Parts: C-alpha cells; structure tokens; sequence
RNA sequence: AGCUUUGCGCAGUGGCAGUAUCGUAGCCAAUGAGGUCUAUCCGAGGCGCGAUUAUUGCUAAUUGAAAACUUUUCCCAAUA
C-alpha cells in the first residue's frame, strides 16, 4: 500500500503513524510539521525538567533512523 | 482631478546604538531554516570560515623618528 513511505521508515512506525493519522490520504493530506507529532504522548514531567521528558516526540523520533543518532 | 496604500531607489533633517557591522566561486534551506513557552502547533535564514580600532575612510596635532652626534687609531705597562 504505501511502498515508498516503507522504505524511507520501517513498516512498525509506517503502521504506527498510518493508523494514528487516519489512513493513508489523511496522512498525505497533513502538513510535514504535524507528522513528526503524531503519537506523542503528553508525558508528565515528574520533578524533572521538560526536556528530559523529550515533549514533542513521536514515532518519527522514536523510528530506527532517528534514533541511530546522537541525542543532540 | 486631488488625496492615499505598498515596494523601491535618490536625497534632506533628526534621534539612538558602537560586545558589533560585513564578507560567502563554503555548506544547508519554504521538496522546511530553526524551535524554551502554547506543539495534529510556530515559519526564516542558519552553520562554518574570514575581516576589524567590535564598519571603513580621510583631516589635523603629538610621539617615534628622521636629520644629525669627533659618524677619522684609545687605554695599563716597556725603553730611548
């Protein structure tokens, strides 16, 4: 179904933002800024400051190739 | 026909800032730069390197000079 999409992210995190967006024409229809969002639980900050609790994070973040890099 | 909006040059007057302005045959960027707020939201340059009195010229003092110093075979000691 989605060939190109699957080759650029592995197929858990395709299904995973596939099925968050509502489909594949809803989630070609989303802006490139709202994707990387999708799936992004509000994780509460337990005393901690925001960014150890990495907010803004989604499965686009948590893929494999992204992941593959340094945390900065 | 007057008035008026925006952009762009050209000038004139005035104010403020000098820890900043500028450069890119370097790289990257609306096919998304960059994200602490509020993120199914924000949207533009950034990064590297190089220049410098932290933009660069003239103008006028002062200093350093510069022009000169005898810029020319002395002394301790020996003998006639």
């Amino acid at each position: 179904i989605a060939p190109n999409l699957s080759i650029i992210i592995g197929a858990s995190t395709a299904a995973k933002i596939m099925g968050v967006a509502g489909g594949l024409t809803n989630l070609s229809k989303m802006p490139a800024c709202n994707i990387m969002l999708l799936g992004a639980q509000r994780k509460t900050l337990s005393g901690f400051s925001s960014t150890s609790v990495l907010p803004h994070t989604g499965y686009i973040y948590h893929s494999d190739i992204v992941q593959s890099l340094p945390p900065d």
